[PDB]
């Protein structure tokens, strides 16, 4: 019998590390007849929304002391307090933070465990990177993440990539007919710089040669700014916006039908689930090389393309090339192309990387 604690401060429980956490807990609650899972989240309020763990056991540290030294005095804490009454034998950390407060609740509770790392965001974009020392084991959502824990002094050894997962699907989004312009899919957030950089996209199809069309899913404060540069550049004829989307694949499917690829143009993502879905349909990915997720999915001139941060002409030719056939991606295959990030392999993966370190 062992038990896995998940823990982590309070997230908005909508997002897709939240659907990726219940997924293995559900998961690991089958595998070995039921080997158990908890939660135990680090709040200074009680705004967490709770659906997401409708069939999962949580406990939580509640504290709002202003002064973050005895905010995490307590935290630590209640933690130890958790971990005498419950005897985790592993412990797993959603955000860097947890690290040190499982570290030294350890310290504090006397318990045996083993503590890993498993951030969902690159360390360098977000608060506490330097707080990563305090776990034994770390489980990478990329190479990128892998890269930046190995900066911090910790062994390669110590380290597993288990990348994050997404469902088979048993559908492939074909490519246009020949004759057909070349339509192009952007699913996400629109902002017009900052992080998705939606002004480069416009930029680059701006410049390319031949027939195409984009197809926009997705919303933001930045809508208007990004439909007046489509204007600007001449291009509104060619971009249809879907806005908002529940269920942008099923849009994809039943209003769009025919894919040339889904391009994506950010300075930096947590993990680019698009790029993974997009891949699952055979839909393939023209993407900037950004930290971090893209070079793990994207194997150039098979199911798509990477550009170095800011190669704009780079994009630019990877698109005239796909456009005019130069370079051709064979939808049938790309599903395959992905095949270590399907929910199963991932989650054997995910397993082993775990059990190996005990
Ligand atoms: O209209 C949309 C646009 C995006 N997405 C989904 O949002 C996720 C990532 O989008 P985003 O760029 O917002 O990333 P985030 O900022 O949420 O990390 C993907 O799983 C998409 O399928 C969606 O459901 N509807």
């Amino acid at each position: 019998a062992m038990k896995i604690a998940f823990i982590g401060e309070a997230v908005s429980g909508f997002g897709g590390m939240e659907t990726v956490i219940s997924n293995v807990i559900h998961t690991f609650e089958n595998s070995s007849p039921k080997i158990n899972c908890e939660m135990f989240f680090f709040c200074r309020n009680d705004k967490m929304d709770k659906a997401w763990l409708k069939e999962i056991k949580y406990a939580q540290s509640f504290s709002n002391i202003k002064l973050s030294f005895l905010r995490r005095a307590k935290h630590v804490y209640n933690f130890s307090q958790w971990l005498k009454e419950t005897s985790p034998d592993i412990v797993i950390c959603i955000d860097v933070i947890s690290c040190l407060y499982a570290n030294k609740a350890r310290k504090k509770s006397g318990k045996h465990f083993t503590i890993f790392s498993w951030p969902h965001f690159s360390l360098d974009h977000k608060k506490h990177a330097e707080c990563i020392t305090y776990a034994d084991y770390h489980l990478a959502i990329s190479s990128g993440i892998k890269e930046q824990i190995m900066a911090r002094g910790i062994s390669a050894q110590d380290i597993s990539v288990v990348y994050n997962p997404v469902s088979i699907k048993t559908v492939i989004v074909p490519p246009p007919e020949r004759d057909k312009p070349a339509v192009f899919l952007y699913v996400g957030r629109l902002k017009f710089e900052g992080q998705k950089r939606v002004k480069d996209l416009f930029d680059g199809l701006a410049r390319t040669t031949g027939e195409w069309q984009l197809h926009i899913i997705g919303d933001g404060s930045d809508f208007e700014k990004c439909q007046a540069y489509s204007r600007e550049l001449g291009i509104e004829q060619r971009v249809i916006w879907y806005g908002w989307q529940s269920a942008p694949w099923q849009v994809v499917q039943q209003k769009i039908k025919n894919v040339t690829a889904l391009l994506l143009t950010s300075a930096f993502e947590g993990f680019p689930m698009t790029l993974l879905e997009a891949m699952s349909y055979g839909i393939p990915c023209i993407s900037s090389d950004c930290m971090s997720g893209p070079r793990d999915m994207i194997k150039p001139g098979l199911n798509g393309e990477l550009y170095t941060p800011g190669a704009i002409d780079d994009f630019v030719g990877h698109l005239n090339r796909v456009i005019s056939g130069e370079v051709k991606y064979q939808h049938d295959i790309i599903p395959g192309t992905i095949e270590r990030f399907y929910d199963v392999l991932y989650f054997k993966n995910f397993n082993n990387a775990i059990f190996s370190k005990l």
